[PDB]
């Protein structure tokens, strides 16, 4: 008459393999080369034009008034970034006590753990050269993305800085999905109403990770405190990410920011 905490496990790591598009050992099995329609190779201005006009046709169907390359760059981010709000938003109803909450503390927790949540998961399809972008039907190098005038060239290498360190800690999914559900349960959060219920949340959530990753990294004892630490460094990379966000808002008239994505940002930090 105890809770099993292996079984929440396993139904956590279901719902993260049902409601994300991509997963770890998907985006290994296209990195690793292995052929119906392999990823296309984005190294450069030429092979991102190419990219575009096949898998993202619409958004350079307009002659002369296609944006500028690092404009529709960042709008193809936003798209992404739209995509996984939305996995996320389904995916926190497998959380116990989640779908429990008032609506209104449900958004606070994902206003603030969507971005969190999104450059954990973004490890998944990062090497140190590049990542997997379009459903898995593009690979865009690291290398390019610097290439891009600033402030575009600034977005993404602290992401892949905080891959190449989150991938050495060697998770799996079955991990992941339980990392991805402690981080929307914190409660801590700007404007939560019942903060109480919240910790509780967050205290059965993460002893669920605690037992987990014991079990399925007996050689590395740490690896519970760092990943709490890995939550405090996403929360400030969030926080970083999102001025990065305001200066092209306030300087880049061209880069319209999506209203979902605005409206998470707003009042944010
Ligand atoms: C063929 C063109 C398609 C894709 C290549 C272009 C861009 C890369 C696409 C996705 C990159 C992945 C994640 C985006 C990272 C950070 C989010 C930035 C936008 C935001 O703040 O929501």
């Amino acid at each position: 008459m105890t809770a099993d905490l292996k079984s929440l496990a396993k139904r956590i790591y279901e719902a993260y393999l049902k409601n994300f598009n991509m997963n770890k050992v998907k985006a290994r099995v296209i990195l690793s080369g292995k052929s119906n329609n392999p990823p296309f190779v984005i190294h450069d201005m030429e092979t991102l034009c190419m990219a575009e006009k096949t898998l993202v046709a619409k958004l350079v169907a307009n002659g002369i008034q296609n944006k500028e390359a690092e404009v529709r760059i960042f709008h193809c981010c936003q798209c992404t970034s739209v995509e996984t709000v939305t996995e996320l938003t389904e995916f926190a109803k497998a959380i116990p006590g989640f779908a429990n909450l008032d609506l209104n503390d449900q958004v606070t927790l994902l206003k603030y753990g969507v971005y969190e949540a999104i450059f954990a998961m973004l490890s998944s399809v990062m090497n140190k050269d590049g990542m997997l972008v379009a459903y898995g039907n593009g690979f865009i190098t690291r290398e390019f993305l610097k290439s891009l005038r600033k402030p575009f060239c600034d977005i993404m290498e602290p992401k892949f800085d905080f891959a190449m360190k989150f991938n050495a800690l060697e998770l799996d999914d079955s991990d992941i999905s339980l990392f991805v559900a402690a981080i929307i349960c914190c409660g801590d959060r700007p404007g939560l109403l019942n903060v109480g219920h919240i910790e509780k949340m967050q205290e059965g959530i993460v002893h669920v990770l605690r037992l987990h990753l014991q079990s399925n990294h007996p050689d590395d004892i740490f690896l519970f405190p760092k990943l709490l630490q890995k939550m405090a460094d996403l929360r400030q990379l969030v926080t970083e990410h999102a001025q990065l966000v305001q200066i092209i808002k306030k300087t880049e008239s061209d880069a319209a920011l999506h209203p979902l994505l605005q409206e998470i940002y707003r009042d944010m930090y």
